[PDB]
């Protein structure tokens, strides 16, 4: 396991999302679902001008896997995925510009639900999650697991867990009081209301 520090502005954003009073937390699902859709758009394209990219799985989709036992909600996509570099730089250093653009817009009329407009929508996961684990596999690199419970740092290690083919799974280890996001009808409700017209199939797994 390697340990890295969040660039100071990214750390300030995460303390903000984690510590600000905002009751409309359900937007986090919309924001993960959009990120997934974007990454699937990206492998779709890269496969037109190259059909070998789908050698790692031709199905382009999004699965929603709640788990009451583990108290996790996992969003999985068969999108482009991230290489070691994307994972490290994106998540922990390069969101610097967007966070500034976002925090600069909050103290200027914006509200938290506008986070994705500045490309930092991933961090809205900290509204319901105490820990986020990201599993990713890029055609060009091996499988990685990124993790953070905030606190100014994150970890990157090689993923021992089952291979996924190509894609990303964001595992949200929910806060004690947000278990309603492990509920079929509640997930169904947020998707219908927020992600109704996503161009890839969204499957909500059932428990047991
Ligand atoms: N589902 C999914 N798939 C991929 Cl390939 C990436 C991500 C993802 C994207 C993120 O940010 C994208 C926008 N910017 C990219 C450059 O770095 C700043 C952010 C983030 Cl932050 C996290 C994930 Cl998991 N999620």
């Amino acid at each position: 396991v390697e340990t890295f520090a969040f660039q100071a502005e990214i750390a300030q954003l995460m303390s903000l999302i984690i510590n600000t009073f905002y009751s409309n937390k359900e937007i986090f699902l919309r924001e993960l679902i959009s990120n997934s859709s974007d990454a699937l758009d990206k492998i779709r394209y890269e496969s037109l001008t190259d059909p070998s990219k789908l050698d790692s799985g031709k199905e382009l989709h999004i699965n929603l896997i709640p788990n009451k036992q583990d108290r996790t909600l996992t969003i999985v996509d068969t999108g482009i995925g991230m290489t070691k570099a994307d994972l490290i730089n994106n998540l922990g250093t390069i969101a610097k510009s967007g966070t500034k653009a976002f925090m600069e817009a909050l103290q200027a009329g914006a509200d938290i639900s506008m986070i994705g407009q500045f490309g930092v929508g991933f961090y809205s996961a900290y509204l319901v999650a105490e820990k986020v684990t990201v599993i990713t596999k890029h055609n060009d690199d091996e499988q990685y697991a990124w993790e953070s419970s905030a606190g100014g740092s994150f970890t990157v290690r090689t993923d021992t867990g089952e291979p996924m083919g190509r894609g990303t799974k964001v595992i949200l280890h929910l806060k004690e009081d947000q278990t309603e996001y492990l509920e079929e009808r509640r997930i169904k409700e947020i998707v219908k209301k927020h992600s109704q017209f996503i161009g890839y199939p969204i499957t909500l797994f059932v428990e047991k």
